C-alpha cells in the first residue's frame, strides 16, 4: 500500500437529514428488538469468524 | 497498490434526505425484530466464514 | 503502508442532522431492546471470534 | 431544492378511542334527551342568526 | 436547501381516550338532558346573533 | 441550509384520558340537565352578541 497525494475516503457517512414528525406513537415490545430512530454506523475492517458487524434490530436464538 | 492523485471513494453513503410525517404509529412486537427509523450503514471490508455483515431486522434462530 | 500528503479519511461519521418532533410517545418495553434516538457509530478496525461490532437493538439469548 | 408545502388542520377531531367492558347500563328516558355513546363533530364554519351548531342531549321547549 | 411549511391546527381534538370496564350505570331521565358518553366537538368559526356552538346537557325553557 | 415552517396551534384540545373501574353510577334527573362523561369543545373563533360558545350542564328558564 502506497498513497500520494490521494484523498481516499474509505467507509464513511455523511450528509444525512431527517426530517422526522410523529404525532403518536405507541411502540409494545416483549423479548424482541424495535429501532425507530436514525442510526449510523460506519467501519473499515471487521474481521473475524462468527462475527457481526453492524446489527441493527438484531434478535439472535441460538443453541 | 499504489494511488497517485486518486480521490478514491470507496464503501460510503452520503446525501440520504427523509421527510418523514406518520399522525399515528402502532407497533406490537413478541420476539421478533422491527426496524421503522433511517438506517446507514457503510463498511469497506468485511472477512470471515459465518460472519454476518449489515444486518437490518434479523431474526436468527440455530440448532 | 506510507502515506504522502494524503487527506485519508478512515471510518467516520459527520454531518448528521435530525429535526424530529413528537407531539406523544409511549414505550412499552418487556425483556426486549427498544432504541428510539440518533445513534453514530465509528470504527475503524474490529478483530475478533465471535465478537460483536456496532450493535443497536440487540437481543441475544443462546445456549 | 426541494420543497414541502404547509399543512393545515382547520377543524378536525381524530383519534378518539374508548374501550367498554362488562359493562352493565339501564336507561329509562321520558320526554327528555339521552347520550351515552361517542361522537364527533367537526365543522370549519358555521353562519348564521338563531343558529345552533353541534347540540348533543339539547332539550328546547320554548313558548 | 430544503423547505418544510409551516403547519397549523386551528381548532383540532385529537387524542382522546376512555377506557371503562365493570362499570354499573342506572339512568333516569324525566323532561330534562342527561350525557353520559365521549363527546368531541372541533369548530373553526361560529358567526351570528344568538347562536348556541357545542351545546351539551342543555336545557333551554323560554317564555 | 434547511428551513422548518412555524407551527401554530389556535385553539386546540388533545391527550385528555379517563380511566374508570368498578364504578356504580346512579343517576336521577327531572327537569334539570346532568352531565357525567367526557367532553372536549376547541373552537377558533366565536362572534355575535347573546351567543352562547361551549355550553355544558346549562338550563336556561328567561321570562
Amino acid at each position: 500500500v502506497l498513497y500520494v497525494g490521494s484523498k481516499t475516503k474509505e467507509g464513511v457517512v455523511h450528509d444525512v437529514t431527517t426530517v422526522a414528525e410523529k404525532t403518536k406513537e405507541q411502540v409494545t415490545n416483549v423479548g424482541g428488538a424495535v429501532v425507530t430512530g436514525v442510526t449510523a454506523v460506519a467501519q473499515k475492517t471487521v474481521e473475524g469468524a462468527g462475527s457481526i458487524a453492524a446489527a441493527t434490530g438484531f434478535v439472535k436464538k441460538d443453541q
